[PDB]
């Protein structure tokens, strides 16, 4: 009980911490993506010319 | 006879008190458990997000 309870409250700090790293793996990947999506469409005007 | 009845007395007295301090002993045991319980709990939450 007591003991635990410090413990209870250290793990959702933790977690919550992880939460924010999440938040900028999505961002990251937002930019590779966003960068994936025009350069795909690079090669779509390839095609259109072809 | 005589003489050693007040002795098996002051022996069961002695036997009880000891069984005071092996309550103590369990108990004392049980904090030390807890925490290992809960410390290993942390490092098993290591192993989740690894």
């Amino acid at each position: 009980a007591e003991g635990d309870d410090p413990a209870k409250a250290a793990f959702d700090s933790l977690q919550a911490s992880a939460t924010e790293y999440i938040g900028y793996a999505w961002a990251m990947v937002v930019v590779i993506v966003g960068a994936t999506i025009g350069i795909k469409l690079f090669k779509k005007f390839t095609s259109k010319a072809s």
